[PDB]
């Protein structure tokens, strides 16, 4: 599996992107991987933004599916037409595919002036597909047709310039270290899970779990933050809010309508709490927890036009379709998306950025009851 290791890239805020290849000859793109979505949709039309582009017209072995896609999303959109051809991942397994492929001919606020990638790779599940669950995604079809474990891993680094790896078809253990503790699907739509308990810096918030969930938590690799609901989100805050009381901030930064910064080389880490969330374990009432530290939460603005200092963001944020465990959360650990087995892995990653001080972490087993209940209907 080394072959497929460093086999991501990207730059902040803007996600990780593998390469692929798609059509015969092949075509290069580089495709944004997004376990948030299950549509692979790539540019079909010279956008003058992006540096390459889905030709049809090249391509012997496509085919028209005759029929188009619309995608609306929260202030965006982008729409296309839906078709088959053969892809591959060079830095991936070794076979070819025939998979769906929506050619995007129209867009706004998707494509990232200035980003280095043409598409996006849904590896969530058809139940979510657009336009409807029979519009088959990639990662099925490529189980359906080769003998590739229905499984796949993503070592998320970032740091300027971002990198990681997809390791598709297994585990790579070079990658993490300690030991996978697992919490399972809920519903294969999203990668869903259940968070039973939230921690900062150690004490907990005594909230209702079911909040924690309301109406969803998510994994998702397309998202920078981590989001919480409301209530949790103000609990949250409110918490490291008062953890963090050895300096003043604006109140709209929490919020994210607002940077804060500190002189070069002088970010205050240990004024700000270790996050812990406990998830749904394997076994009944068996949990286990995800430990992340101020430098996955805290995450610099890598360039203010108006600026010279160690600016960052607060990547914490408000959300009202869920938890969504994003960057924030996958960066400190290697995660395991066992779609055979309806569940996903956490390891401590081999590339988190640590001190001298703490460390990401995930531990367990401990006894948590009830973890049902957590789960909104
Ligand atoms: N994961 C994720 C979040 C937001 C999206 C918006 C549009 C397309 C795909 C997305 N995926």
């Amino acid at each position: 599996f080394v072959e497929m290791v460093d086999n991501l890239r990207g730059k902040s805020g803007q996600g990780y992107y593998v390469e692929m290849t798609v059509g015969s000859p092949p075509q290069t793109l580089n495709i944004l991987v997004d376990t948030g979505s299950s549509n692979f949709a790539v540019g079909a039309a010279p956008h003058p933004f992006l540096h390459r582009y889905y030709q049809r017209q090249l391509s012997s072995t496509y085919r028209d599916l005759r029929k188009g896609v619309y995608v609306p999303y929260t202030q965006g959109k982008w729409e296309g037409e839906l078709g088959t051809d053969l892809v591959s991942i060079p830095h991936g397994p070794n076979v070819t595919v025939r998979a769906n492929i929506a050619a995007i001919t129209e867009s706004d606020k998707f494509f990232i002036n200035g980003s280095n990638w043409e598409g996006i790779l849904g590896l969530a599940y058809a139940e979510i597909a657009r336009p409807d669950d029979s519009l088959e995604p990639f990662f099925d079809s490529l189980v359906k047709q080769t003998h590739v474990p229905n499984l796949f891993s993503l070592q998320l680094c970032g740091a300027a310039s971002v990198g990681g790896s997809m390791i598709i078809g297994g585990i790579d253990h070079s990658l993490y270290t300690g030991s996978l503790w697992y919490t399972p699907i809920r519903r294969e739509w999203y990668y869903e899970v259940i968070i039973v308990r939230v921690e900062i810096n150690g004490q907990d918030l005594k909230m209702d779990c079911k909040e924690y969930n309301y109406d969803k938590s998510i994994v998702d690799s397309g998202t920078t933050n981590l989001r919480l609901p409301k209530k949790v989100f103000e609990a949250a805050v409110k918490s490291i809010k008062a953890a963090s009381s050895t300096e003043k901030f604006p109140d709209g930064f929490w919020l994210g309508e607002q940077l804060v910064c500190w002189q070069a080389g002088t970010t205050p880490w240990n004024i700000f709490p270790v996050i812990s969330l406990y998830l749904m374990g394997e076994v009944t009432n068996q949990s286990f927890r995800i430990t992340i530290l101020p430098q996955q939460y805290l995450r610099p603005v890598e360039d203010v036009a108006t600026s010279q200092d160690d600016c960052y963001k607060f990547a914490i944020s408000q959300s009202s379709t869920g938890t969504v465990m994003g960057a924030v959360i996958m960066e400190g650990f290697y995660v395991v998306f066992d779609r055979a087995r309806k569940r996903i892995g956490f390891a401590v990653s081999a590339c988190h950025v640590h001190d001298e001080f703490r460390t990401a972490a995930v531990e367990g087993p401990f006894v948590t009851l009830d973890m049902e209940d957590c789960g909104y209907n």
